[PDB]
Formats: structure tokens, C-alpha cells, sequence
């Protein structure tokens, strides 16, 4: 019933312990904005929740269906979640249509005709329809992180993972980055999303997660964290940013 | 006697023409610049020699092997040439290490021990010896361009393609990138570079060629094309550039 489930997550990479046992519950369609300062383990997350990365202690199970278990196909699960990186989203060497098409292709036996009907559907939604034959490099950062998502949606996932996805944009590229993923919001996704986009997380978040040294330090409506921080550490975080 | 040798080399993209016939004949340790306004089919060009495209008449032959040829194996074609494009050179789900060894083991079935040497060393190769571990998103424009040459590199080519390499860079970030460059080209790799930087080509260029509108207008040394331009295209594509 509850689309994303951690239980004291813990991972450490050598000497260091960068997540120290997390508690995150997520129900679907929720949209979850996580914010906190460079390294308190918020791409670490990300990275253990679509199978990127493996954890040490504490439990994970997406959909129901925990990481750990015996059985379970972990490659069912990586087709159901869904990513969208700071950067490096796209294959430079093929058409935006075809970097759409590859996974569903590959992945999901489907056939050319079939993937891009689908592919050219979404590059329809994300308002860049005529760019389906052209290649990545001609693309502005704001289209390109629009194919981007479009790309991961092509695989038609339960979860949708965002790491900073405007965060190396020109400012005048965020705007629509930003009304693509509302809009996602909007048809009820399941969201996580690494962001210091305020304005997206009170308009559109449920909930806000402040990461500080491996812990989820506060966590709260978006207005409630942003205004009336109850900790000394998400104070002194939000004072220094945004 | 010919690393890169292309005939009558002529693409069509539907009813529109893009290369209307090139030769071009690149002997091996060579260094050549494509110079030309948008839409002159540089990428396009540089596609067709990486088996990125295939072309409709005229013949292309790489280290030898005509890749029209019924036999010739291909594949073995394309491990031998490598190929940096303006961005997304770098896999964002994977530390750097990772994103330089891939290939090595994938393709040529190197194994973990002996990749992720070949990795390491290019990495102090391009500077970048402490960031083996990092994300991508972490590196710098310049930085993730360097990292972009280590991974094709580990797959010892024989030929290097650059499309556009620095034209995504901020300007303080061009020079560190132009560097990796020269090198290579000292080093006698076989180079194949599109850009703009008029200075590398003078730098480090046998020759340059002046692509305009599916034909290779002008040719010569870079001194010569570049202080005294025989064609008033050439002469002209280099004034907006001045
Ligand atoms: N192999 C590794 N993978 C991920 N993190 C690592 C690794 N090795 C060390 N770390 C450390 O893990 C800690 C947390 O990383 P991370 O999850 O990327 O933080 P972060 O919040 O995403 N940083 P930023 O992305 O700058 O906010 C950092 O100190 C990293 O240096
Ligand atoms: N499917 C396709 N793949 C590649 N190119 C295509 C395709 N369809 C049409 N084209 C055209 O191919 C022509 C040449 O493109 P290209 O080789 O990238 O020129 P260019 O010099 O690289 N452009 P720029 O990189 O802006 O200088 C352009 O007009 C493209 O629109
Ligand atoms: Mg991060
Ligand atoms: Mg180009």
C-alpha cells in the first residue's frame, strides 16, 4: 500500500558511514522534496532506492516488494522506478527518438513501430515533438532535461526519481523543467525529488526531507520546513541557501 | 599507407542531400580540423567514420578495412575508433572508474583487475586521479570533458573523433580541455577534430578543412586557411568568428 518503504537504512563507503540508518514511507502518488547540504547522502538514497547502489543495513521494499528477498526479480523493480539525473541524462551518439525508444525496445521486447508511437507521444507532451531526429548536442539544457524525462516515462515507471534535475540549468531553462515535472506531479506520480527549487516544493511537494551527516534531520509539509523550521540544523541549512 | 581514407562520400537524409561527395585522405599520426557554419554536415561526417550513420555512395576505409566491405568485420572497427561529443560523454548512474572500465571489460572482455588499471592510469593521465570514485555530477564541465577522453581512450584506438569538445565549456574551462588534446596529437593519434577554437588548430593542425553545405569548400594548412582564406565563404564563415 505504501509505494516506498525504508526501514534505518544504513550504507558507509569505507571509514564512513554517509547514511546512518534512515525512516522514509512513502505512499503513491506522494511527492517527496529532499534537500540538505553537499554530502549528507541525499544522491545515496536515490541511488539505493531504483538498485543503483547496494545497501548495508536496514531494509528497502518498493511496491511491497523488499530488495533483500530471495525471490524477488530485482530487475522487475529497476523497470517500475524510474531516474532523472543533474546531468548526463542522454546517449549523444543516437536521435532523441531513439534514446526514447532503447530501453522499451531492449528492455521490454517491444517493436520499433510500437516503442516509437510511444516515444513520439511523450516528446509530444514535453512540447518537443519536432526534435524526435535530431541528436542531443543541438538541444538546449531545458530540452534536453525534458527528453530526459520523457525517456524515463517511456518505460511507463511506478516511481520517478529526480536528482537535481534543474540544478545545472540555465535559470531561464528551469521554468520548463519544472512545469513538465508538476505537471507529473499533477497526474498523481510517485515523487522523489533532490531539489532546492523552493517555489516546486510549496506548490507542489507533500512533504519536505532535510538531510543532514547520514540522517533525515526534519521533515515537514513544505511551508512548515521552510518557514517554521522546528531544528537548529535545518535552520542554519536554510539560512545558507535556495 | 591510409588510416582514414574516404571517396565520393556522399549522405542523404531523406530527399535533402547532406554530403554531396567528399574525399578526404588522412594518413595516420595526422591531425585535422572541420571548420563550418551549422548544418554543413561536420557531425554527420564524423558519424560516418565512427559506424555511428551509414552513408548512401562513395566508399570509406578505416586502418584498411572498407566498411561497405561484405567481410570486414565492423565491430572491430569501432573499437579501434573512439569519439568525444560536445556533452553527454559520461554515464551519470556510475562513479568515473566505472564509466572508463565499462567498455574495456564489456567489449574487448578485459578483466576487472587489468581495466580498472588501464582506468586509473588515464585518469592521473588527464589529472583526474582523486575523482575516480565520484559521480559525475560532481565534475565540471572541463572535468567530465576529461574524463570523456580517459573512457575512449581505454578502449586504445587507433583513430580519435572530437565533435565540438570545449563548445559547451565555460571559457576558463576550454584551456584544460584543449590540453588533454595536444597531447593526444603529440602522442601521434590520428585526429579528427570539429571546432571552433581557431587557436588549437593552428596549435596542432596538419590541416583544416572548411566544410560548407555538404561540400568541402577549402582546404589547407591552418596559417593558410585561416591569415589568408582563398574562398569568400571560408573568408566569410571567418569573419564571424573573428
Ligand atoms: N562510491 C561512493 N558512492 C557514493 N558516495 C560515496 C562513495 N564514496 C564515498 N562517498 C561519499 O558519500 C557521501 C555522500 O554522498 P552523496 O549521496 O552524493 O551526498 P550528496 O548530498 O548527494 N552531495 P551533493 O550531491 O553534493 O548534495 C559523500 O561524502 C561522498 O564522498
Ligand atoms: N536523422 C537525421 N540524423 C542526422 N541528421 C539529420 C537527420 N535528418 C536530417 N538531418 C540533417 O542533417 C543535416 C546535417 O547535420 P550535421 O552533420 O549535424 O551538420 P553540423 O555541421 O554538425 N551542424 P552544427 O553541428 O550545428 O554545425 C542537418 O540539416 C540535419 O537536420
Ligand atoms: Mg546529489
Ligand atoms: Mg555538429
Amino acid at each position: 500500500l505504501q509505494m516506498i518503504d525504508v526501514h534505518q537504512l544504513k550504507k558507509s563507503f569505507g571509514s564512513l558511514e554517509v547514511l546512518k540508518g534512515i525512516n522514509v514511507h512513502i505512499r503513491e502518488g506522494e511527492v517527496v522534496v529532499v534537500i540538505g547540504p553537499s554530502g549528507s547522502g541525499k544522491s545515496t538514497f536515490l541511488r539505493c532506492l531504483n538498485l543503483l547502489e547496494d545497501f548495508d543495513e536496514g531494509e528497502i521494499i518498493i511496491d511491497g516488494i523488499n530488495l533483500k528477498a530471495k525471490d524477488t526479480n530485482l530487475n522487475k523493480v529497476r523497470e517500475e522506478v524510474g531516474m532523472v539525473f543533474q546531468r548526463f541524462n542522454l546517449f549523444p551518439h543516437m536521435t532523441v527518438l531513439n534514446n526514447i525508444t532503447l530501453a522499451p525496445m531492449k528492455v521490454r521486447k517491444w517493436p520499433r513501430e510500437k516503442a516509437e508511437a510511444k516515444a513520439m507521444e511523450l516528446l509530444d507532451k514535453v512540447g518537443l515533438k519536432d526534435k524526435a531526429h535530431a541528436y542531443p548536442d543541438s538541444l538546449s539544457g531545458g530540452q534536453a532535461q525534458r527528453v530526459a524525462i520523457a525517456r524515463a516515462l517511456a518505460m511507463e515507471p511506478k516511481i520517478m526519481l529526480f536528482d537535481e534535475p534543474t540544478s545545472a540549468l540555465d535559470p531561464e531553462m528551469v521554468g520548463e523543467v519544472l512545469s513538465v515535472m508538476k505537471q507529473l506531479a499533477n497526474e498523481g506520480m510517485t515523487m522523489v525529488v533532490v531539489t532546492h527549487e523552493m517555489g516546486f516544493a510549496r506548490e507542489v511537494g507533500d512533504r519536505v526531507l532535510f538531510m543532514d551527516g547520514g540522517y533525515i534531520i526534519e521533515e515537514g509539509k513544505p511551508e512548515d520546513l521552510f518557514d517554521r523550521p522546528q531544528h537548529e540544523r535545518t535552520k542554519a541549512f536554510l539560512s545558507k541557501v535556495f
